């Protein structure tokens, strides 16, 4: 997960329910159909270094997000990955100057 986006647009959706065997390469293989996948956020911890089997990704186009999201389902590697639509969150704020 990185932390960098302009494009007011928010084209990132809430994949949960991912299987232990699906991975970055996977999640887009299977969501480069609906549009293109820009980015590809996974929660994990780092210590184990593995997407547990929930996350978001980003595309190009706010559309993609929505057939993701529609379909709420999905066949990844015969398992059943839930999508939901994701909404924009971050934790930065703008400073005066050096306090």
């Amino acid at each position: 997960g990185s932390s960098g986006s302009s494009g007011s647009k928010s084209n990132k959706i809430f994949v949960g329910g991912i299987p232990h065997n699906c991975g970055e390469t996977e999640l887009r293989e299977y969501f480069k159909k609906f549009g293109v996948v820009t980015e590809v956020v996974m929660i994990y911890d780092a210590e184990k270094q593995r997407p547990r089997g929930f996350g978001f990704i980003t595309f190009e186009d706010e559309q993609s997000v929505d057939q993701a999201v529609n379909m709420h389902f999905h066949d990844i590697m015969g398992k059943k990955v839930e999508v939901k639509r994701a909404e924009p969150r971050d934790s930065k704020s703008s400073g005066p100057s050096s306090g």
